[PDB]
């Protein structure tokens, strides 16, 4: 039931391109990293690995999902304010782009 | 006694239009797709359902109210990617409207 | 030992004033009838209250505690919507000047 | 394999500096003194400490953790409302900077 959101959404604003969306491929690579990480430090699944990586950088919130190992937590904190940026503005220009798409 | 806020709050506040405080409008579409998602896939209540809708682009705070399905796991990620940004500038505009309401 | 803080800085950043942290004044009365719903509806203390209340528009985190009433969970609904923006702006205001105390 | 991240990253791109990031200069000041705080007061590990202290300025979510004595809440509303701005720009900084590495 999600086929509207996934479409209509996080693949439909992307088809809409300046240059400082190069942001959209910078959160790929820290998110990608955070969930390569996650999946192997914490023992993890995938999804619940990309859960948590993109909770810590959105108002989203992690479930049960937390770290519980030291690397992991300062891991946490590093990655943690290098997302929250690039996060921020990907928020930014996907909400225009659905404004802009009406 | 919550109609002081209601009735001085989001009903009030919210009828204060530029063409941009179409934000509303594309966000309440939004809030709505995920609170009929929540409610059939998660089963929670329609209050529930919405509670976490609504907590996924703001500092608000799910409850015990996590995604317990890859379903809704993967699509509280599409979800609140696109939401956060539709959260913010109309909690700006409404912000903006309170203190010019005095 | 925290007396430190709230001189060195709660009270310290907030005399110094432009027009716009006229937003304080709203978020001061923002903040006090959600404490006092929750003290009263919720049934949990001043702080306890107090801290959902700042929970709610900032990310910080409420940690137990969560609304377990339709009531106050819509309360909660609208009262984040609100509040949030007065919080983005006192916040704002306020951390440019600890760095213009420096 | 976090030293991608560390390296690569919150200090990678921590050294990029204007005049406005001096900052950086007092969120280190009080990241330390809410971690001082929360190891002296919550009783909690230094680094669990600085796990809570970082969560309340970021979107991350603090663990289990939370303030549990009236002092370490009466000193969580203070602190977050001084902190949040300070992650903020910082955030942006930061994010920019990765964009900038391209
Ligand atoms: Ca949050
Ligand atoms: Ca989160
Ligand atoms: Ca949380
Ligand atoms: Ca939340
Ligand atoms: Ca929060
Ligand atoms: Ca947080």
């Amino acid at each position: 039931t999600l086929m509207f959101k996934r479409f209509f959404g996080a693949v439909r604003t992307s088809w809409r391109d300046p240059s400082t969306r190069g942001a959209v491929l910078s959160l790929a690579i820290i998110v990608t990293a955070a969930t390569i990480f996650y999946t192997l430090a914490e023992k993890w699944s995938v999804i619940d690995s990309l859960f948590y990586a993109v909770s810590v950088g959105l108002p989203m919130g992690n479930g049960p999902l937390s770290p519980t190992l030291t690397l992991s937590k300062i891991f946490t904190l590093v990655y943690a304010i290098l997302v929250v940026g690039l996060f921020v503005t990907v928020g930014g220009s996907l909400a225009s782009a659905i404004v802009q798409n009406n």
